[PDB]
């Protein structure tokens, strides 16, 4: 048999994945090793497995790459190694790539910063405007990178759409689908050339690995492998640490299930709540992308924000005053975390210059985890109306 | 105390590393974690660990800072991420490096390749001869880069003279000190500005982590976490791959005095050998660059290449006959591994070609493990009448 | 605030843990020690962590306290280690316990070879029948001991019933509580003294640790730990085994409602083919103790056995047709797997001694796992179908 | 080629170990499975791996077996579980077992009331006198059991003649060989039937795993496996930690002879020391038993033990006064341990009663690490004369 004929939750469980025919065992075996030897000169020879490569790692690429309905995996180091090794490899001196400007910090640091040190010029622009995409192409675009949902208000890119436009100016898609993991949207069905997770956040799930996957056509993904990983960025994920990540993502289809139903509960309570001004969640009818979301995500995520009465100190007051949920910056993880970036993260950033990045003062975001929502929106009330 | 004062074995034990003062535990706990949270808006404010940073990982970069005499350190992902992280946070489009041509193959094709489509121009030169280092220099160049000793045959580079014909013109010295280890050879001590590992080599030791360290100014490592591994290559070291090379550590001197013992025997009993043309090893007197090495290095190491009769059949047929050495391409670790490079690695290099890299066909090179050496020395002497 | 006020599924995800307060941690930490050290002569003097206990271990035998509503919990090297460590802790030589004669097999060789040759008697009755239990009770009788579901045919035992006939005449109950977990059943809630789990199974769920807990009162637990543990078994988990338990729990809820709901609907697509004469499940109106079922347990369990017509060799031929289903004696793992106990367990045991032991030549026992059950049903019907 | 040819440094490192087979890994992999899976019911039935054992573990029992020149090995969850799953294994109700008084505690916990409440007779001998063995033994006598060295003073057992009475009487000889590991003592060699050691101290040596194991014929290490442990203690050792233990040995050779050429340095310092009344180390010609120990033992050990002047104040003073040694009460790691047993763990304990149980009120037990002897030996003089 062959799991690509299967349901998504059989393939979550088994895709990649084999008892040990060696020994039997049903848990992939941890290959936590760095040398591989040969039996003689001439497989030696032959091979020239790898260290570019490793038996636990290649299962959870596989399984990676049956979920994205990608042909291809490659895990890394971390989310950020799985997006600079794509566009390293990628792009060189002189090329050009187009990127919304809603987009993860680091990965905003880079293509700001470090591409064009490298001679790589970026230009970014709202994709969540098409147009402003196409305008943007060059004859040396290489490139076109998005995000969706995208911080800090959850707003949506068209990504079927905008692969049209890619493809019809000779470029190619790359999406990041770290929000939404493969089980909620899957760019690559709609288009989109290589999709890369940090599979820190739900992939994982369990908030105790770093690291990142690419999915991708095999020609792609072998030379992230052979030059990406090898020559350039040397951003490989650990056995042990993929390891991890085979266990963790075992639950993606029952996780994301349960993030979903208690993060919708959540936003309709927030929604609801009159000492809260607005609430961002694409689950919310009068979410401005709704319909797209609908047709594009199979589920409206486990990620809300929301802005509180009262700015800077009500938001201030309000982290302070929970007693359950957590005060982190991670998202994806079983418990629910929460962050005010206008106190926490960005407390240095001019008042300002927050505000056009669409951080208000009272903005605060949530990542919902698998509590009891009764529990959770408890813990919300309580500090909301402290806070308030 | 401060074990900074301490005898080298005492630090190869102690350093960076202490009771944990919450429960006790002598071992370093391992902080398998990708979220840290914060007690208050602004306990995040105040900190904005990091997961740029981790504690597993911070006992093992303080560790090798200690042992390198340097600042401070940053682990990574592998050893290759180590030297690039290093030369992508120094260098940027126009600037220069002059390279040994005698070093890594990774680090070759990243050198040759990699840069010069960024912007990044190398020139390459026999570093043995450091007039030629001299002569290469640019106003552009930032960065001289050395492996000392060096395959195949382990020449040596004069770290001393080379620091300070790179200082004199203005750049900076990055030593790969792998081969060696700290145990073995200070880099820094002698006016190197950087040192990069592989701990997965000797540092690690026992053939199960892949990985980087990087050591230098507080300042330079700073800026290889902050922007290096943040923005560019992602290339950050797993918490559970910090604390084996942790462990592994721990017996780095009472394993490089058997690795560099056993080599030592093994080394003579070759160089008595008949149907040995050639032996390299810094141990023995003929070596080429002898005296310099007794003044740089403290111990011979514990690889050893030798030519034997008969060319690329007699070391096909002897790799072939060995029972106990293991054949893989990997070094530093507790087994001895042996390889034949004219027929493993190098096989589809025109012949010619190979020669002009110093990799004759009857080369070949062992790294030389904890086994009893009689042991060794009889399968070798098994293998080598059998092959000729 | 006190995680024992809380939700459920709060609970699985937060009791027992915390951020490192040292570090902020959000993943407990692994204290992977065997050392742990004082600070002086007087603190070491004031404590004679122990490792008789582990802070990774603590928050895992915190959390199971917590969700089995009991004061203490004490984890141990295997589900055997919990029950052993438990009862050889209670009873001692001229003891004598009542149990249940449908129970574990490595249980039933303890109870029936290895304690009375420790003096210790053993009485076994059919517990689904209470005034057995009555009937057996000694004055020497120290413990009665139950499993509910019980193998094969998933008969059920009146826990509170049990309880209070134990009771009044002076005996504990202890209840191995491993099939069900604590989201399906709280046994210490229904006056049992003292519950055992084999998390090899559902509490751990992801196929990787043996491992057992046990939890109680702390005066039972202290004995259990400082004279079971230390003394008698020395079956103390691993600190690491005890993180994984924790990862496998943390998904503990939404882990079994899929494996209840899929059980469910595969048990009905059973009980509703006409190749299959007999379906055991506690799910389905025609079990001998539903009501009991419904009373004592909030779901029906994820495991499922049934009878195929043609006996030993259409059970033979039914697992040899399985594609998905894996052929495993485990069970609680998130794979579906199958078993035929009469041709893979039981094979050399006397036909008619199978018999008296419920397990019939046609007897196939299914753990269902986290697939789509659409798959699983297909799979079944596919291989029933030609093995009939 | 077959590893029981080879020397014992070539042992170490290969005996139990080969690459994988199917891979080609060099590393043991890490088989962390509860469930290992057939390829069909006639699969099954052959079997009846099992989950009463595993590839990893095996791996570690293999090599223990082929160094301690036992037929076979059985791995455990404590060194105590190795020592209760043996007698437990050997001994019912009615049977008797001699050992020496000079055990460790909580063997001797074991001994004196958990193995009589099973019916299970035990006998206390001083077992430097074997006369004392002979007149001990009973027509029921099991076992011998003892330890060497043994607590507090570092005596010997004389393990040829001792095997000898014990034999010609009926029983069978047990030794703890955990304080000497079989680097430097072999038992079996000298007659014994079983070995057991705590892994926990010098096999594993890094501090950071329990365990234990057990050697000798195949014919007992089976009941030990198939009775022992499955039935009666459920001791098993977890995957990881075999694979951490199997890690640890590697190097048991170089730190051995590290350990004890500190010890020696270390010994004869306190030796020369006029504030040190007492100084108990084989490796001392005064020691009773010291030309036993040359034909016994081929290198002294890692431990001492010493009396400091001034008896309980000083000792107190003395461990409050070292910066380098840690205050533990293990053994056997890479850093130097020290305690204080009559102000540590024998506080408690009536001053009179520690004396008969040969702990003074001035005795220091010291386990030497990896660390330079001129920095433990520095730090020991500086507490030294502080606390005289
Ligand atoms: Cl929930
Ligand atoms: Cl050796
Ligand atoms: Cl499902
Ligand atoms: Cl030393
Ligand atoms: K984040
Ligand atoms: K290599
Ligand atoms: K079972
Ligand atoms: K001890
Ligand atoms: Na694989
Ligand atoms: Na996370
Ligand atoms: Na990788
Ligand atoms: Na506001
Ligand atoms: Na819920
Ligand atoms: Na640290
Ligand atoms: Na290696
Ligand atoms: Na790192
Ligand atoms: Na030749
Ligand atoms: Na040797
Ligand atoms: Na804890
Ligand atoms: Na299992
Ligand atoms: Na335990
Ligand atoms: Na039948
Ligand atoms: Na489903
Ligand atoms: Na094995
Ligand atoms: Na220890
Ligand atoms: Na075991
Ligand atoms: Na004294
Ligand atoms: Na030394």
């Amino acid at each position: 048999s062959d799991c690509r004929t299967y349901g998504f939750n059989t393939q979550i469980v088994h895709a990649g994945q084999q008892p040990d025919p060696s020994t039997g065992a049903l848990s992939t075996p941890i290959f936590q090793t760095s040398t591989f030897v040969f039996d003689s000169a001439e497989q030696g020879a032959a091979r020239f497995y790898t260290r570019l490569g490793n038996p636990t790692t290649d299962a959870l690429e596989k399984k990676l790459a049956v979920l994205e309905r990608g042909e291809a995996g490659l895990a890394t180091a971390s989310g950020i190694s799985a997006i600079t090794t794509t566009l390293l490899t990628l792009c060189q001196q002189g090329d050009h790539i187009v990127s919304a400007s809603a987009i993860y910090g680091a990965t905003h640091a880079f293509l700001s910063h470090s591409m064009p040190k490298f001679g790589i010029n970026v230009s970014f622009v709202d994709a969540a405007k098409p147009e402003e995409i196409r305008a943007a192409m060059r004859p040396e675009t290489k490139v076109v990178y998005i995000e969706t949902p995208a911080n800090p208000t959850l707003s949506l890119v068209d990504i079927e759409t905008v692969a049209g436009i890619a493809h019809q100016q000779g470029a190619l898609l790359v999406v990041d689908n770290t929000f939404m993991s493969p089980y909620c949207q899957q760019p690559l069905q709609l288009g989109a050339d290589i999709v890369v997770h940090s599979v820190t956040k739900y992939i994982n799930g369990h908030g105790d690995v770093i690291g990142g996957i690419i999915v991708g056509k095999q020609e792609f993904i072998d030379q992230a492998r052979f030059v990406g990983l090898k020559d350039i960025t040397g951003g490989c994920m650990s056995p042990f640490n993929a390891w991890l990540t085979l266990r963790g993502v075992k639950t993606l289809g029952i996780r994301m299930e349960r993030h979903c139903e208690n993060a919708l509960k959540i936003a309709r309570f927030l929604e609801g709540h009159p000492s809260i001004t607005r609430v961002y969640y694409p689950g919310l009818s009068s979410h401005p992308q709704y319909e797209l979301g609908q047709r594009q995500m199979s589920l409206p995520g486990g990620i809300i924000s929301f802005e509180i009465a009262g700015g800077l100190e009500a938001g201030r007051r309000m982290i302070n005053s929970v007693e359950l949920c957590l005060l982190a910056v991670s998202l994806g993880d079983t418990e629910t975390l929460i962050q005010h970036p206008a106190s926490m993260t960005h407390s240095p950033v001019a008042p300002e210059e927050r505000l056009k990045a669409g951080i208000t003062d009272g903005l605060i975001r949530l990542s919902v985890g698998l509590e009891d929502p009764e529990d959770i929106i408890n813990d919300l009330e309580h500090a909301i109306r402290k806070a308030t």
